[PDB]
């Protein structure tokens, strides 16, 4: 009686240098977190009365007034869109996403129209029963268009904090989105997915902050979304409506508490500390590989995060290909291809991960 | 120690009410939480996990492929925008918006449930159909039906459960097989708390929906079976309006784990100790306790026994009976633990 | 004035496909039908994004397998010959940016398509006038700009730039070093780093007696760039001493 494991389906295990990416199943879990599912797993409970003990606890960590569990952050966008379309009314939530008669545009940067692993934005929004507005341009958007394209129309402000994602050039930063929102009485919605502040969004004063579990949490798949108490009750009420596909299990929300538990327990100062030193010398061992110069390099948004970056002279997209062929898959950050240049990202490189790098590396040079 | 439920002040109930969504599911087994916690330690090529997941639950339905999914509302839901979008990117983004696709999904009248408090003409809607429901509650012509296909019919629908749906004078399963195989529409079945999982596949329906912690003892998860080309178009719409209806790994893992010992025990072996258990537990409960198999012809059985109802709600273990038109009462022992079997005796005594 | 107006003046309708982060093949192949007129396509690794887009050569292809024309912006573009080998049909160049041309352009490329970029002058492009003045201007221009091989002009820049960050790196609190461009290209600034304001360090830059502006696409990460393309000899001077007199 042997369980079923990756094994049994052929399924072998990657090696992911490009951090906690959901084409690779998101984060590995701790033994804490691991348990924490498997203890959820053993009891029927209320589900309404576990929403909002959960919602106080991430409300806590936040500094928020309430918080309500989802899948995720692409979950955390179509909800927080119905909340503010739809509201608490059960008929209304049971109609999206027709509108009805409610307003419904949703005001966002040109910069800021991303996609969910191809699922664009937009389309989380027409799911919450809204519709995208998008203001100026990807290089340029200015302060008073995205103030005039707000109307008695509009149901929500709409703004995307990742640099990776999003571009940033000449646009409308989030204190001036807030101060919009008050002047119109607007909310507005905030995509934090891969934040690491758990606070500093709430604190600008939008109503609803998205955060992704898997990206830097640690979390099983799962999210949330945390701001005012009275639109997130309206989150809520959306799972009798658009939200009711979006399953959230009781076993990855538990998960998602003590992934939350533990990661507010190991200041941010310590674990970029560790992850400086961890990569200086992995750096130094990569640099030494013939025809390969590895250097440490921060992360070009300016976050605290630190990688390696490679550099490729004698062809930079081949070896990439080779590093995913090979026996153990390994998945290298390629966002500066272009540039003829890689990059090793440590959010979900375990050590043995990285002697897999530098043996993988060492057979092709 | 690590986060559980007694550090958030929630009391664990005792369900006699099957495997229902607002209690949590079902409890899982010690071996599907060893698939949920192996799977957890690794990353891997979720493409590729798909696939073999597939192939998995293809073998155990006897269909061609299968698409896991978080339960039979996103499976209805994708199952429609596999049939409405097809597998085109660009359709699949631009969803619920159908574009100059047919999207019209035809089903009885009497099939028009709900999700909990979420119509099925929602999740219909989510994937970029248009609900069109023929005849009344009380009956629908077979005609009716297939005189509704037109050429902008994406799909027809039907709905096993007779918990949730009117079947009285309605369209049965076979009849609407050969109304989609003569117009050349496929045939959508929720089948979310079915206990076969080859029979509603040889009916000859294209797509076959499952909620896994109805009966399978899976965590929240589910799967969509049948075809293979609409299975591929329902993968398709995780680039669309399934990608927030996600699915971890550890869910699909856990589910898969489930299928397997599912499989392992004969459904023979499963109803005469259900039998023997609620004919006993008859014994033990004045009131007036009898033993009632399924009243709708299946192989549950039940103890059939309004202010009691909410008194044994609110005890100190939280017991929610079936309460499926005043009458009697029921029991149901597919989420009734041994300690939660002697705790509603002690409870009922009060 | 974004793109999609000057499209609409064109008489167009823009239709966006994708996601700023993404877009696939699939999804612009998909999007051309028989009412589409034209694939546009910009090369501005500083004004566009390119994260996971489609390349230039899939979008000829788009266009040919649709018998659809591609249209090009190269507005800032060194390379004269690159963007029409493509087999785009039409493509952009703007004169000012790296031609040395007074305000000017030009759209060269496919001959029946330039001919209908001519009959334009009797309609939309009647107030978009051209002088005589500023045409002939962009021919001594282009004459001029040809004649200095582009490995004699990357050159002189970086050496310029490395003698330039040395003597800016002296100054206490600035630290100034030679920097790539971030987009790949042959263009060399001097980035400087600032930990003592760098906002507002590039505000009083430009509020001195010789305004000077430096370039903040930096900004964020607390850093600005000497860019060298419009800096004369004496305007290096000016950067270091409002530099020096600041610090």
């Amino acid at each position: 009686s042997h369980t079923m494991e990756y094994q049994h389906l052929g399924v072998v295990p990657v090696v992911s240098a490009q951090a906690n990416s959901t084409p690779l199943g998101g984060c590995t879990l701790s033994d804490g977190v691991i348990r924490a599912m498997g203890d959820a797993a053993r009891f029927h409970v209320d589900m309404e009365q576990l929403w909002q003990a959960a919602g106080s606890f991430l409300a806590e960590a936040t500094g928020s007034e309430d918080a309500c569990p989802v899948t995720g952050a692409a979950a955390g966008m179509a909800i927080a869109v119905a909340a503010c379309v739809a509201g608490t009314d059960g008929l209304r939530v049971q109609r999206l996403p027709d509108p009805g008669d409610q307003p419904n545009e949703i005001v966002l940067q040109k910069g800021h129209s991303i996609s969910y692993g191809g699922a664009p934005l937009a389309q989380m929004i027409a799911l919450g029963g809204g519709r995208a507005v998008e203001v100026g341009a990807v290089n340029e958007t200015p302060r008073s268009h995205v103030a005039s394209a707000v109307t008695r129309r509009t149901a929500a402000l709409v703004y995307v904090t990742s640099r990776t994602h999003a571009v940033h050039r000449k646009g409308v930063p989030l204190d001036e989105l807030v101060a919009i929102g008050r002047e119109h009485g607007v909310p507005v919605i905030v995509d934090a997915a891969g934040e690491g502040g758990l606070r500093r969004w709430v604190a600008s004063g939008a109503d609803l902050v998205i955060y992704s579990g898997p990206k830097m949490l640690g979390a099983p798949t799962s999210g949330f979304i945390c701001g005012r108490g009275d639109l997130v009750a309206a989150c809520r009420a959306q799972y009798s409506g658009i939200a009711r596909p979006m399953k959230v299990g009781k076993e990855n929300l538990l998960g998602l508490l003590q992934a939350v538990r533990e990661y507010t327990a190991v200041p941010e100062e310590q674990r970029a500390a560790e992850q400086l030193e961890r990569m200086t010398k992995l750096a130094a061992r990569l640099d030494k590989i013939p025809g390969l110069s590895a250097r440490t390099a921060q992360d070009d948004s300016g976050r605290t995060i630190y990688r390696v970056l490679l550099t490729v002279d004698p062809s930079a997209a081949t070896l990439a290909e080779e590093m995913r062929a090979g026996i153990p898959s390994i998945y290298l950050r390629d966002f500066k291809l272009h540039l003829g240049q890689l990059e090793v990202d440590p959010r979900a490189l375990s050590p043995d991960g990285e002697e897999s790098v530098v043996r993988r590396l060492e057979e092709l040079l």
